[PDB]
């Protein structure tokens, strides 16, 4: 239970979540003008 | 730790999906150049 | 844990922060000109 | 100080930072000649 390890884990989870949300928005936007 | 394993697998899938996304968008925005 | 894990944790936190600033900049540019 | 999964994820995180840095660098560059 290193603080850096736990923070890095949570940040990786949040990073992938926000990435799929951002790219979902952008892929839905680009899925209309093509 | 289960948290470390979850974060590791999420990081690997994140890199893989980001690479596929980058290939998609680089081959989609490589026609303009 | 080991230097590899510590550096990887610092780097993952940096990566989240950097991608946050990148997407915030792009969303602020696409939230005023669209 | 050795989990194979942890070492793999660490190397992957470093390479991910490097690749995203290069991606956004050349992206910002392309978006620097167009603005
Ligand atoms: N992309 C980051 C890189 C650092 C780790 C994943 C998230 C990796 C696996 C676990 C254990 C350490 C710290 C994080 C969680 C090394």
């Amino acid at each position: 239970s290193d603080p850096l390890a736990v923070a890095a884990s949570i940040i990786g989870i949040l990073h992938l979540i926000l990435w799929i949300l951002d790219r979902l928005f952008f892929k839905s936007i680009y899925r209309f003008f093509e």
